């Protein structure tokens, strides 16, 4: 079990105004540190919020949570179920501000709700660093779907912040697991993220905001566009024929659709040539790291727990880090999900 902490910084909320915080369970002898970024789609309007919070009240604010929270897939500290991390300290972040982790504004007379998801990070390490995260020597940002997006617009961000508060020692690496789309054509969203940037106040990283500049720094939600411009190591996985992909593409099998998927999964592929630390299957599914048989699947002989294991030691033969599925259709692989 995680133990969950609101923020003791209480101008740091949630959609509504109520306290953020984390789930924590340390792991004394270890010098290994996760936090974990969850996701959970947005909303990016009055009228679109008003509707989340009257049903996924869950996901803008504190007041209904519970105290503890157990661990799955990489956030479990039995060997057996996590064979990459099981002894490291272990943290969950909530996701309560529908912002893909971007945002930076209060709530105020002029704005309804509150969305600072990008500042939550920041005062999760802050307040961290007074519980261990100081004697730490890598620090390991994950998430899945939109937290995984959340990795890729963050990991920077907290190198910066330790690296200026006096510790160059800590090695700040990403973990994106489901956050890497697509602004491809439909078969029948970036309009959406455009006003959702503008409604939150959100925030991008500093190269690929100087590359798009104004305007266009929706383009940085896009993990093939923001990658290149990241400075953090940054592992990858993400099925090929991902679900809120298909959703986006209003996809719910005649010639038309089959070259539509095919297409799809192709072109995944090519944007993840030149990523060197990289999982993901030919499977039809979504997330992978926080569930409880995360062990199962496998591309090309070798589990997802192992190629991070052999991401670890080629940042310190037979122990692969770039996996990516060729062949063409979802469940060619046959340790998909069922
Ligand atoms: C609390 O968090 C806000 C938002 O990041 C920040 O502006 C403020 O300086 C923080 N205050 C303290 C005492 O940490
Ligand atoms: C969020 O969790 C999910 O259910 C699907 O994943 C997503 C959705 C939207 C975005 C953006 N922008 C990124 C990832």
């Amino acid at each position: 079990d995680l133990r969950l902490h609101l923020l003791l910084n209480t101008s740091v909320t949630c959609n509504d105004g109520s306290p953020a915080g984390y789930y924590l369970k340390e792991s004394r002898g270890s010098r290994r540190w996760l936090l974990f970024l969850e996701g959970g789609w947005y909303c990016f309007n009055r009228e679109n919020c008003d509707s989340r919070y009257d049903t996924m009240r869950r996901l803008m604010s504190s007041r209904d949570w519970p105290r503890t929270r157990t661990g799955t897939g990489i956030l479990s500290s039995q060997p057996e179920e996590n064979p990459y991390w099981w002894n490291a300290n272990m943290v969950f972040i909530p996701y309560c501000s529908s912002d893909v982790w971007s945002g930076a504004s209060s709530k105020s007379e002029k704005n309804e709700y509150a969305f600072m998801g990008a500042l939550i990070i920041q005062e999760v390490v802050r307040e961290l660093l007074g519980r261990g995260l100081s004697g730490a020597k890598v620090l390991l940002l994950a998430g899945s779907s939109a937290g995984g997006t959340g990795v890729l617009l963050n990991v920077d961000r907290v190198a910066e912040q330790l690296e200026k508060l006096g510790y160059p020692a800590i090695q700040v690496r990403g973990l994106a697991d489901s956050g890497w789309f697509l602004d491809n054509k439909q078969y029948r969203p970036t309009e959406a993220i455009r006003r959702g940037i503008r409604y939150w106040n959100g925030v991008v990283p500093e190269r690929c905001r100087r590359q798009f500049q104004e305007g266009e720094e929706w383009n940085c939600f896009f993990g093939y566009k923001v990658y290149p411009t990241l400075r953090s190591p940054v592992f990858v996985v993400q099925w090929l024929f991902d679900e809120a992909q298909l959703t986006v593409d209003n996809v719910h099998v005649q010639e038309g659709l089959r070259l539509y998927i095919q297409n799809l999964g192709r072109e995944l592929r090519h944007t993840l040539k030149d990523v060197p630390a990289s999982f993901a299957p030919a499977c039809l599914s979504h997330e992978i790291i926080i569930r409880s048989h995360w062990t199962d699947v496998q591309v090309k002989g070798t589990s997802l727990p192992r190629a991070l294991h052999c991401w670890d030691r080629s940042l310190h033969k037979g122990c692969p880090v770039h996996l990516v599925d060729s062949c063409p259709w979802p469940h060619c692989n046959p340790s998909c999900p069922t």
